[PDB]
């Protein structure tokens, strides 16, 4: 009752698997109509699926962040049909490459977030959430693109919220450790044996756990909180 | 057998420096969530009016007398609340010690971590029986308007937020966690007595545009005490409307 | 022996990027100071004839140079140029609703000009990348959001550059002003100035030169297990 | 029995020599990091008293500087006792001068060392801040501690101790700037000392494999930093801490 998020619209993208869709089932238990997104028209009908089979309204739809395009048209079709998103949850490698991920990432953030804050603007309420990347990758390369994507999504967050905090819109992150994931389960068992090593509390997380962080966030108690980014992570610190 | 989100029913809370402020707040969104709350002042009369407001509430629990610079105190105040409430498995830590200078610093983090510490390491040997446990430790409000305010408010959170951290990890293997939430500008006794330029130019460095509220703070650490901030540890979470100074 | 070992850049070639004033200059003239062959740039024709009469003025031997670090094409040109004539710059300092797309501008910048100069530092097996950051611009919120984002930006990125090129005996740090005396303070307000000082536990501006012997400092070989590092020099004021 | 105060004995114009005679006070002294601090800041003009608990601490001390043919003394500082650091500081002033450049080098675990290590630095900061807070001038450096062990117990401590010197390093720097004192710190990473020459190669290996540079630090190269900070060019850099770790950040 207290934690409700009745009468509101959630976007949550990438929402098809994993701590994506934990965040889509825990804002639909909080009351939330969701809209859930995925890069093909199959993830979208799976979202859909997912949803019914929860008791959830709302929708799957097809979402790409990197276009201007996909973005504008998403927001207009979510606008028609159901009205105006006012919670908006944003879900070996190489050693030089850590630029051109970051830079990407961060502009995918931010067309989304300033197509959405117009109808945050108008409604003088808002919640934009923006979930960092769990802990995984090998070696040096995987630990420099960590750091550099967490301190890019900090100052991001923090500087964003700077901006729209007198509209009563937050604007805050969640940074996750390692995470119990499709993506995590098969990593080489000597890599994953050395990052529970490093982890206080002796285990990996669970989506649910990311999730249900986002929900409090979202929620009006959370009214005070903006420009954080929270870590999720078992007490591992990673610099 | 119940299991619900956000529940604490079957819990025992203490919060230290409970009788007004954040930490009544504090005591009546634990009770809210259906703990068992102690809240707990160095006098009498805060203990009495605390156990006055949770009556009021409908919360079950009591108000103790506790000076946490006492290691007297602290291991007498425990052994009360075991044998007539049972072992606190959240502890909430909101008590801490003419105008403010800027060498105060010093001292005021000094006291104020070496009765964190005190208190903690008496209440994890329960949360160690029961292989599970709550710590959220409460930052200082910013508490005056210049340099000197700025140079003692940030030295208390920087304190505030290594010693988390570093407690956090001594006790994860246990499944315990160690939160701390760092506030910012809060509506209390100090901002309700300020002048009006004063003000306007406090609430221009926060971009929501306005004080936060006791209830706000207590939210946050209501959703730290709960099964699903389990994963959470060694974090502070500021709750100050988007002002940063360190 | 003790009283002996050089912390002098004799021998090597600098490159300071926007040097024909302020900070960028007096970052041109320690090196100079310091033995280093210096060719500072500009986005003018002026401002490069500037930094050449300002470096003969000195008697510092080097160039003053048109850069442009927002093209590929002024990059590549230019340093093609400097190792026909002078020789790699192994010394290379970065001087040169509106937050995001500043940051992201900056960072290009830095991106573009050091990958540029890796090349030579990794032939010689040694480099000194120093990134400068902006001073505190603007005295209000949008002010403070800017000057913590890019602080935040050149930090991250000059950890994460550092990690990448580290095994190659190359050292990359930043140095992040705080209220500097330049032409933006000194337009100030004689109250308002007052009220700024205030914020400064030393109760003074910073001088151009105080930015310069730190970077001349993380030039030098006694700063070689200095890396990944952001250097404040800010009086004690620290906003974030 | 044991002496406690041992001078130096210490025409040449060395063009490193700006610190012009300056005194100062770097405590533990006799190995590792303290004496190369010891060394830079006697390169750079320095008067260098340096400190050991012990009288043979003091009286190594006392060879190394003259033997590198710095002024000075080797004394012996309990930094835990208000009594040894109030006679010990009077000892200077009355025999050698006011020390303006500080050094503080010499400091269920994580708790009480850290508690320590702070009341030490204050303890001694606030006794010399007279002499400084008179000559309108002065420089407290305060070195953290190295990365010490390599588990989880190691990087507890480690970042423990790296968070409290921060916080503490900038509030001093605010509460003494406005007198013409700096107060910075220095963070070293892994450095070359006695320990990490003689483990494993194996171990080794790991340990360089989480540092950028690929090398361990030298002593010499935090007294570098050190005696930079030292110097009228650090004049304007005042609550920092700088780390000198090859690149190897933890937290
Ligand atoms: C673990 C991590 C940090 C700290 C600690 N202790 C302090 N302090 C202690 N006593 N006086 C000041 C601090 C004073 C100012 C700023 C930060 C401080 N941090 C202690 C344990
Ligand atoms: C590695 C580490 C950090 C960053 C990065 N990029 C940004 N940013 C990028 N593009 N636009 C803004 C940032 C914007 C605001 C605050 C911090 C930022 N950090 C990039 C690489």
């Amino acid at each position: 009752q207290s934690m409700s998020l009745q009468g509101k619209v959630a976007l949550v993208t990438g929402a098809s698997r994993g701590i994506g869709q934990a965040i889509a089932l825990e804002l639909g238990r909080l009351g939330a109509v969701v809209i859930g997104t995925a890069t093909s028209a199959s993830g979208a009908e799976k979202i859909a699926e997912t949803l019914k089979a929860n008791g959830v309204e709302g929708a799957g739809l097809v979402l790409d962040v990197s276009s201007d395009e996909s973005v504008a048209a998403t927001l207009e079709h979510i606008q028609q049909h159901l009205g105006q998103p006012l919670i908006v949850v944003n879900n070996r490698m190489k050693d030089d490459e850590w630029f051109d991920v970051v830079n990407t990432n961060l502009n995918s953030l931010y067309r989304l977030s300033k197509a959405v804050l117009r109808g945050m603007t108008k409604a003088r309420w808002g919640r934009i959430i923006n979930i960092g990347s769990v802990v995984g990758a090998m070696g040096n390369a995987g630990q420099t693109n960590y750091a550099a994507a967490k301190a890019g999504l900090e100052g991001f967050t923090r500087a964003l919220a700077r901006e729209v905090g007198s509209r009563a819109i937050t604007v805050n992150a969640v940074a996750p450790g390692f995470i119990d994931t499709d993506m995590t389960r098969e990593l080489p068992e000597a890599q994953r044996e050395a990052l529970l090593g490093q982890i206080p509390l002796g285990r990996l997380g669970q989506a649910e756990e990311i999730a249900k962080v986002v929900g409090f966030l979202a929620s009006d108690g959370a009214a005070y909180v903006t420009g954080a980014t929270v870590p999720v992570n078992g007490g591992m610190y990673m610099s």
